[PDB]
């Protein structure tokens, strides 16, 4: 005759996993850690989501792999390791309150289980915890190394086992009340005793699981992307359009440069070709241009849509350039030509082709000699931010466009002044960008590894470290806010960014107002 | 023990040179689980699920008779097992059965083949180059086999297909036959398995269905209770005849057997021979009334010309075809009714008609105005006039995608044909008009929403009777989604339509069938 | 010979899981052989921090060691080798070797780095050869022989620079060579039948003397082996252009009965002009069709400029007159102002006709007859626009020159009598031998030697680069020929920085 409790603790059960007695006679080295670094929860680099009732049950709302990038420690560590084996730990804690209802589920999943997509039903034949949002204590649970290898190396991540969170049941608020609430949550973690690292090496800098930084330089020093001039201001807009196809200024967190964007800002709206001078009779002379690279090296046609720093909007331009004449008293100066960029046919631009036409008007047929020009632009007509022509008038190979954003977030625009011509209004003609040049370089300088789909960035005052407010930056490279005005706002421009952490694609932010 | 030995009792020790190779010990301190089978399932042999070969006097020296790969879907208990775990490690247990007539003769020889080995050709050079078994095709015994788990790693992904030891058999030399009487005996061979003592899974897994085994399994419906897939109509014959066209080149009703739709090929029964357009009409002094449409999809969107010769489940038949359009008129007193058009589908030798580009063109007869207003249709067939069994003018002198004939078959293969009449005109001819395919509509949905994967060449399948529970015939379904009987008559012969087909085995496309009838 | 470092077991961790553990022959561990790329050369104007040697653990470290992996399936375990340098009493400077584990990644060193490796550090006035361990630092259990897998790495670095005096003729340089053989735990895995097409399998040349072969850019036998340095020294000829490996660049074709020719769907009418022109809707020389890719024009389209002679058979249905073959006149010059795009697919030519010849539009394939005013220049392959071409022949180190293959034209020249020369890079023997043997690349470059059979005396020495160019180590101003009937015979793979001697 027996009792059975109705009410008992929860535990996952193991069986144990060998480190380093499966890993030791082929290893070169079995290398100890700091004794103390099992002995504190500290938080992971992506250790942040968030609950709301917009949620649907079934979601996904955090994925974390097995490995030294989960401990900010283990992964300043392994700078100086080939490999790593063993087991580990985490802990979560929810912030909810009492007038929340809802469970969420965390399983742990093994390596080369199809990574499709989940039911609410199959989520509980892993071992697993439940666990409700209204806990005010941590929970945690046992991390390890299923594995078909012997070890792991550092700088190749191949399959390990998983940490699946998914919301089990819906997120219900009793009275109305409360739907624009959130329930934070953040993850922690320590090594378990039986972790190991492999292989000492030189210290390397730019490893992976190295953390992304930021320069520390305001908004205001630095140099607009899409037109040489300075930033002057920083604002949202969801008047404009969402999803623009701008080509220039667009990078990749890791480090990849697409579209014609360039390196260094000198050569942002310009190009460099070789020049030939002609005169038919009627308008003046022409200067039919081949364009090359302005590094001085040649130009294929091949996956972009231009030559590295082609401008990528329509209208008029005006452009100075140096000209050798064959003349009586003058041999150098700055010639201007005049020039149309937009879906203007017949003039037949292709640039992607490697040919664009310009002219200047001259009563006369001033003999200039053929021969390697660099052209910058002096002042913009009609201009309208639009792709221009590529080919004559055939599609090119093109960025795709700036999106998707979630629900609510709208996009984080750059701004600066163009010199313009204009006869009935004054007013300044202005232009965007997403990132701007200090941005695109410090990537492709620095190669990060980008570890989630987003960052959360904060900025602030400088002085008194005021919070203005909170953004994702995606690993595409725009940035995002929360926001449901109608008009524009603007915001000062001498703040700097922060790295807060990696977070999750469904993160919700909180609302910005003015 | 038996009637008469005149043969050999076994292929009994040979020996093979290989070490033994260690299973699921390896794997236990890397787990962290402790899983286990049922010791029963380690006490019986038991037919593989690819367990059925043929010899026959056709085959030539460095043929392959079987290639089977180390691992789960060896076993039927350990194929069902599967689908709730990741991960496998161990050896097997593998059984021959090769017990020919006594008046036959001939040799095979049985090969371990370790992971890594190009697949390819194997010469008959190269195969004993490896640890092998010669055996005599008259083995009265069942000849026992290790297969052995040579690996680097120290498990197996249960969802992928990895590098393991194959086991693969060759015919050596010709099967020959002695007796004074007409004919030479085909051989009969089974493979049975089960596991060794060290075989294991690794962790437990929600139990998914669609897994990369679990055979194929076909839909429990009678043939003359099915929908046609080249004529809106239900089935009503089924016949083999060597006298029509042995390699047609249907465009509709053709499936792939892991789920790939292929020519113009729709999912509904209710799309077959129709089309939806948007129409324009005129009147004239000529003709009459012409309409003039141009095609989208039947669900209501845009069309463009692709990968096929016309929208999906557009007629691929040659002739005169009339439909039948609903249209609104001008005139009052009368609000909406059905009008009834006509077509010609063949190349006529001078045609508007371009249905891979999007055109067609229509008309009927009429003396003033019918004034018709502009809008979309559906077009339905009503009658067939001059039917032929050949593909219409898709692209009026170019060359559009198409799918391929039905074939190769193997000498003696003819092909199961699945038939039924149309509606037609007639002026001196009172006999139907039958329009063929090769897999009615239903088995086009089934392989199209199960997404099947695939063992080897083909399957075996038996037809049974269901008043009777009987067995009629044997016959081989291709991958490439059409079936072939062994039939070597003159005359049509044909089949009842209130049966089961029930799938068998999986089969090499050298299987040699019993004939019919 | 003592590193900070662990012993690793080989066959007592792959033998419960193969199948056999299969033994060498005890004579090979007992001799030391010369590894592949392992030598090097110090001078007093190197910079500390130069990478002197980089090399792998496996079976291609040993000759041996390389022909035996092709019976067998896999392969475990350690091996040692021998470092020795030529010195004396009289020098100063020093080198570090260290062991670099398997998934260390690929980049660049310095000398502040080199010694956070396990490393042993050594004097240029050693007597006696360095010996020292490489080991298999692995993941997995055994290597399989038909794949290249991380290993351990074996980096040898310039630590100080040499310090030593020179006379006034020569240079003294140190020179170092690396020696291996295989440890007591090395093994086998699993006997399988030899393989033929193995990736340890040398690069050979067919045993051809040139003036037999086939020129690559002129459908014609070749003439002449020259170098002359006042050409220019950088071509971007787009016929005759293959990897070792046998990839084929531009718009090289296999066959030499394709050099300089096209097929086409032709159309024909008259004009009041010169006469009968003919609109050429290109295709391929094979009867598939084409699409404007990769390359500048169709497979085997001429890449020269100038004006063109070509030969088709007509077709015309006046009863009397039927069959025969005429020459039309095609212009593909530099820039000569009528829309040629061979890019897209469409070239005209003409012939001088008093009236309206009946000539039926069918398939053609033309052949030249002569050239008239030849440039070597890229063709007008679009309009005026850019096309995906080949990258231009080279780059050469300082001294390096260009051989080259010529033959010789069917001029039209009514001012001249003096022959047309054209040059290629590789004969049509070498382009479709690289095409069908698919070799393996191991450096940057081999070495060659230009020998003669009848007495065994050779010529020069050459540096066949990967791309598909040879180059000769030349001083002279002028052109200076070679005889045609001797052979070119592989060396071995040498590094890209590897100095020729003087022809
Ligand atoms: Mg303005
Ligand atoms: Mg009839
Ligand atoms: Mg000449």
């Amino acid at each position: 005759q027996d009792l059975v409790p109705a009410a008992v603790e929860q535990a996952v059960p193991i069986q144990p996993v060998a480190g380093a007695a499966l890993a030791a006679p082929a290893a070169g080295q079995i290398n100890q850690i700091d004794p103390w670094i099992f002995q504190n929860f500290v938080q992971c680099p992506l250790g942040e989501f968030s609950i709301s009732p917009r949620n649907t049950p079934g979601e996904i709302l955090f994925d974390l792999a097995l490995g030294p990038g989960l401990n900010p420690y283990l992964a300043h560590l392994s700078a100086m390791y080939t490999g790593w084996v063993g087991n580990m730990e985490v802990q979560l804690v929810l912030a909810g309150n009492a007038f929340t209802a809802g469970k969420v589920v965390v399983a742990l999943v093994p390596p080369y289980f199809p990574k499709g997509s989940l039911t609410t039903a199959q989520i509980t034949c892993f071992p697993h915890v439940m666990c409700d949002v209204r806990t005010l204590e941590p929970i945690q649970l046992p991390l390890l190394d299923v594995r078909r290898v012997l070890w792991h190396a550092t700088q190749d991540q191949e399959e390990s086992m998983r940490l699946v969170c998914m919301l089990y049941t819906p997120l219900r608020t009793n009275s109305p009340g409360d739907e624009s609430f959130v329930v934070s949550g953040r993850l922690l973690s320590k090594p378990a005793a039986d972790f190991n690292f492999v292989y000492l090496t030189p210290p390397i800098e730019r490893t992976i699981y190295r953390m992304v930084d930021l320069p520390v330089i305001q908004p205001r020093l630095c140099t607009h992307a899409r037109w040489p001039a300075p930033v002057y201001g920083l604002l949202v807009d969801p008047s404009l359009p969402s999803n623009p196809q701008w080509q220039n200024g667009r990078v990749h967190v890791d480090g990849t440069l697409l579209g014609t964007t360039p390196i260094s800002g000198s050569w942002v709206s310009c190009f460099a070709a070789e020049a030939a001078y002609e005169f038919q009779s009627g308008t003046g002379e022409v200067a039919t241009f081949t364009l090359i690279e302005q590094d001085g090296s040649a130009y294929v046609p091949g996956d972009r849509a231009a030559p590295l720093g082609y401008p990528d909007f329509s209208g008029q331009l005006e452009i100075e350039i140096q000209t050798e004449t064959t003349k009586t008293g003058d041999k150098l100066k700055v010639t201007t030509f005049e020039m149309i960029l937009g879906p203007t046919t017949n003039a037949d631009q292709a640039p992607y082709q490697g040919r664009v036409f310009a002219s200047v008007t001259a009563a006369a047929s001033l003999d200039l000699v053929d021969g390697r020009v660099r052209a910058v632009p002096r002042s913009i007509y009609g201009f309208q931010d639009t792709i221009p022509e590529y080919n004559d008038g055939l599609l090119v190979p093109l960025a795709p466009p700036i999106g998707p954003f979630l629900p609510g977030e709208v996009l984080l625009r750059f701004r600066t002044y163009m010199r313009q011509i204009d006869t009935a209004d004054a007013a300044a003609e202005a232009i965007d960008c997403a990132l701007p040049q200090e941005f695109v370089s410090w990537f492709a300088s620095n190669a990060f590894t980008v570890q989630s789909e987003a960052l959360l960035l904060r900025y602030r005052n400088t002085l008194t470290g005021q919070l203005l407010f909170e953004c994702k930056l995606y690993n595409e490279g725009y940035i995002a806010l929360s926001y449901s005005g109608s008009g524009p706002l603007t915001f000062p421009t001498d703040g700097i960014f922060e790295v807060v952490s990696w977070v999750p694609r469904l993160y919700q932010l909180a609302s910005v107002g003015s």
